[PDB]
């Protein structure tokens, strides 16, 4: 039962996947240290922030009950309720700051709602959150997939992959995702070999089993997937183990996390990855890397985590071996800001906006919390929060490269993306930008390293043989058979032979006709 | 700093939640005891679980457990009281489903919390149309109607008395603007227009009522106004028109219903008012059951003390700062009480969840008659799809078996929509509502028994009549309103809307039927 309570004359409420899924009867389980720790620390860090800046909302402190979400929307729901009693020892909630996969963001969301309680994710991208109808509290600081979605068609559409399959977590996430990617592909005449899912209490076997039927499918070597975190990594360790190899084209859900690859890495060489357009934010690597088991006690799950990552133990873990070294840190060669921080940090600044927009409003004659303010309307503050648009935490450099936050009508961010590519060169693996995505894809082939140094094929079926095949299809539009011509027939086009005629016989490329001699 | 409610342990718990209390006027979240449908509801919920939990054929081996509470007539309010039902799933009773919700926003809101934790719900009283979307509520059942129908048995009332020109009024709400948009759709179909369309809501004081009542007056040819307002709302509505003393013919929905305390100190001004009400009959062994009831025998509902003292004008010693101590004769009987219109269906509801939880227990549990391990962990998706398919005979408390009295749920998880007409009067002195109508599928009444507001059948048409010495019905560009052409000298009207020249030699009668010749 382990939360962040930090009092405050309005709270934000905060969920964040600081635990993976719990295996079997155990509810959670290890620490995500990236985008669960990271991301709890992000929002820790901006409410100090904004504590500490007098132009925003000053003389209003704002404090925080952060929750652990363990990754699954029926315990981030169940942890949420603390937000709603709260309304009746309990924190009152002006908002949550959450959601970081969407199958929790909207089970949170239909809660909220109800008590009229506005919620801001930095992560969630699934796009039935746009349905103001059905989520009409929810805003996020980040695009829907319909727009990834694109992307990912895109690319494949770029180097032609016509023939691929594809796997997606069970969830709003990778349900949603993967239609939006099948329509996106029909209209680009791309074909599925097998549309593979896994999902909720999945087991290696539910894996294995997907990795033999990617294997069934040869010429699909391009693998789509759009899946949750947690499952990419079972995925890629199923491969791994029967030393599948595909050329992998993953979501965010992925994105360009390293610890998704570890242990497998030589398995997910050459795989392009996408992730939400961002750039980390300064001051936040001072923060997080100043962090350690002395200086941070407000976060009750710091040691859990700090005993994971260093491989630790001092006084406050189970039966194990090896204490800690005092002279541990989080620095330069063990830490690299989470994709997403930026995100993180533009939420908690928008819901402050928000809120200080609303004060000095309603309380025009001091910076305090007046009477007037001492029973929020949530309704309002969503829409005093919609309209709300501001220039990026002073965390971010310059103000030119469209550094401002602000929601769509739907509540949502703008759909850029960045494309990835993991490599190697170094000896150690890593992820190289090699494009992005805007509105029209754009990336530099040339940079790219791909699976077994060749731009990857993945086509229904094999090429005709110039020399005399010409291209046939049959029902579908991506497969095809080849029929080789008579010795007297020329190819006219790619996919028919016709006679040269009398006196003439076809070139030596087939291309046309030469006149016979004799 | 008392927040009462209603814990009876059981191997399985019902939630319930009753309108015992009127909404809080100002800064206070409840009001005074809504005696009827508040009270009496509640204690039907309380009756209908001693009977099943005395009954051996229905959940012989399992004793069903309550808790009920107050929803002080707002969705906020009752949304905040359910998070009682969830938590407890986590001193708390597990929930196995929930009685309740009379307002639809309230069973509405509620809906939405209830489906995120699974736990079944039956509402006895919640008629608005949108809760028939099981895409929204997947977990929720009424044993009424949606009222698609009751808007449709208003519009084809106005339509048989040929009411082409009247005012609605409107609750803010689920109930309100979702029943009164129904109608909206049936008038135009039915050539019905509609002089002035008001609504009330929220937070509304007299100044919002009396602001409506000038406004209905506002349209003096629209003398019949319908009403899809909430009970309480209705209350005010009515209030409102007997302080400036105007007077119109109502033709109000189930909200208005039959209850006697809507026109109470106003009965003048509802005089002659038409309602309808969903079609039940009583429940007899209930009437005694309520009958019996007293201050001394009823502990258990912590809020029948409130409704004794106001039902007779009490006190005793727990009471505010009074006078007048109470006899302790008094007694609920035939003189003072008067089964609620809907004590059926909360009843109905009751048994419908436990015909629904014993037909889950013979399946999952074959050996014997209690709550074995397999269902020490309701799955109530299932048990919501396992009750949706259940089908019985109306609680042993319905007489007959023919006037299909059966019990079970649309695919849409509604009831039948089957409505009666009522009409206010008062001939032995005493105001009272008797039924004058019916409808099932197509209207029915007999005009005859019908007692109307100023002692005429009403007329609501958008124009004066017409002139009979020479003007002639003209219809413009609608179907409501006309003008009226008077005719020349020498021309008669061949029918109302007509004027024809007598052509030579004849002139129009002075009654304008006919031709006669001349003379000279
Ligand atoms: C097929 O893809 C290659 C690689 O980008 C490209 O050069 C070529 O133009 C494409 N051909 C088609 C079918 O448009
Ligand atoms: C309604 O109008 C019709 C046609 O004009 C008439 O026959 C009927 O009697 C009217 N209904 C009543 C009873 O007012
Ligand atoms: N975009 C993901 C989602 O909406 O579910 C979210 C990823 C993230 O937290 O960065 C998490 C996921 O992997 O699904
Ligand atoms: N049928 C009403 C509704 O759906 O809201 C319900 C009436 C009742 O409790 O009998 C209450 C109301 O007044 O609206």
């Amino acid at each position: 039962r382990r939360e962040i309570k930090i009092e405050g004359d309005l709270v934000l409420g905060g969920l964040f996947p600081i635990n993976e899924k719990g295996t079997g009867t155990e509810e959670c389980g290890r620490i995500n240290e990236d985008r669960g720790i990271q991301r709890l620390e992000a929002m820790l860090f901006a409410i100090d922030e904004i504590n500490k800046d007098n132009y925003l909302l000053p003389g209003v402190k704002l404090g925080v009950h952060i929750l652990d979400t363990c990754s699954r929307d029926t315990y981030a729901l169940e942890q949420s309720l603390e937000f709603v009693r709260a309304s009746l020892i309990p924190l009152l909630i002006a908002g949550v700051i959450g959601g970081s996969y969407s199958s929790v963001s909207i089970q949170v969301a239909n809660l909220l709602r109800l008590f009229q309680i506005p919620q801001i994710s930095y992560a969630s991208t699934s796009a039935k959150l746009s349905d103001k109808s059905r989520y009409d509290y929810f805003a996020r600081t980040v695009p829907p997939d319909f727009y990834q979605a694109k992307a990912m068609a895109e690319i494949l559409r770029f180097f032609n992959w016509t023939y691929v399959s594809t796997v997606a977590s069970e969830g709003d996430y990778g349900e949603t995702g993967i239609e939006a990617f099948e329509q996106e592909a029909r209209l680009r005449n791309i074909c599925i070999a097998t549309a593979e899912k896994v999902g909720r209490s999945n087991i290696r076997k539910s894996y294995d089993s997907v990795i033999r039927e990617l294997l069934q499918k040869p010429n699909a070597r391009v693998v789509v997937l759009f899946m949750r975190s947690d499952d990419s990594r079972e995925l890629i360790a199923a491969a791994n183990r029967v030393n599948a190899s595909f050329t992998w084209v993953a979501s965010d859900g992925w994105g360009a996390q390293e610890s998704i690859v570890k242990g497998s890495e030589h398995v997910a060489y050459g795989a392009i990855t996408l992730e939400l357009a961002s750039h980390p934010v300064r001051q936040f690597d001072r923060y997080f890397q100043s962090l350690n088991p002395y200086n941070n006690h407000r976060n009750p799950w710091f040691r859990d985590f700090w005993e994971q990552k260093f491989q630790c133990s001092l006084q406050n873990k189970r039966n194990h071996r090896q204490v800690c070294d005092k002279h541990l840190a989080i620095d330069s060669s063990n830490y690299e800001q989470e994709s997403k921080i930026m995100f993180v940090v533009n939420a908690v600044y928008a819901m402050a906006h928000a809120l200080h927009k609303m004060q000095r409003t309603l309380c025009p004659q001091t910076t305090k919390l007046c009477d007037a303010m001492k029973i929020l309307d949530g309704k309002k503050l969503y829409k005093e929060y919609l309209l709300k648009i501001q220039f990026t935490a002073p965390f971010n450099p310059n103000k030119g490269a469209d550094s401002i936050v602000k929601f769509d009508t739907f509540g949502d961010g703008m759909g850029r993306y960045n494309v990835f590519n993991l490599q190697q060169t170094g000896g150690k693996y890593s992820y190289l930008k090699v494009g992005h995505w805007a509105e029209t894809l754009s990336l530099d082939v040339d940079s790219i390293h791909w699976s077994r140094n060749s731009v990857p094929t993945s086509q229904c079926s094999d090429p005709c043989a110039p020399n005399e095949m010409k291209n046939m299809q049959p029902g579908d539009v991506c497969c095809w058979i080849c029929i080789p011509c008579e010795p007297y027939e020329y190819l006219v086009d790619e996919f028919t032979c016709m006679d040269c005629g009398p006196g003439q016989w076809p070139t030596a490329d087939l291309s046309g006709c030469y006149n016979l001699p004799e």
